[PDB]
């Protein structure tokens, strides 16, 4: 599914996302902009041999199931494949869980390159939230 960007916000919201972990909602939509472009089947290889799944990127070296990243960990408890649901509810629980581990959001190299220090509010300008 290819969320529209207020869409995406609300979603987020509906879920618990904004402010999570002091995160207002446009940090978390800017972050979803540039790692899939709002888009829940989005996929990458990384050079490590992970991959990155779902509206945020989420790579399977840490928090997903893939069957094939040798020596990885599933910290998130799910199969990758639920990181590509239309429904976005383990992308955000799993998303919870990445931003506490310590360094914020930080964690998306995306965010921290493309949205951090930046008017992130412009991401949710003119939602009805
Ligand atoms: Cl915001
Ligand atoms: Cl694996
Ligand atoms: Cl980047």
């Amino acid at each position: 599914k290819v969320f529209g960007r207020c869409e995406l916000a609300a979603a987020m919201k509906r879920h618990g996302l904004d402010n999570y972990r002091g995160y207002s909602l446009g940090n978390w939509v800017c972050a979803a902009k540039f790692e899939s472009n709002f888009n829940t089947q989005a996929t990458n290889r990384n050079t490590d041999g992970s991959t990155d799944y779902g509206i945020l990127q989420i790579n399977s070296r840490w928090w997903c199931n893939d069957g094939r990243t040798p020596g990885s960990r599933n910290l998130c408890n799910i199969p990758c494949s639920a990181l590509l649901s239309s429904d976005i509810t383990a992308s955000v629980n799993c998303a919870k869980k990445i931003v506490s581990d310590g360094n914020g959001m930080n964690a998306w190299v995306a965010w921290r390159n493309r949205c951090k220090g930046t008017d992130v509010q412009a991401w949710i300008r003119g939602c009805r939230l």
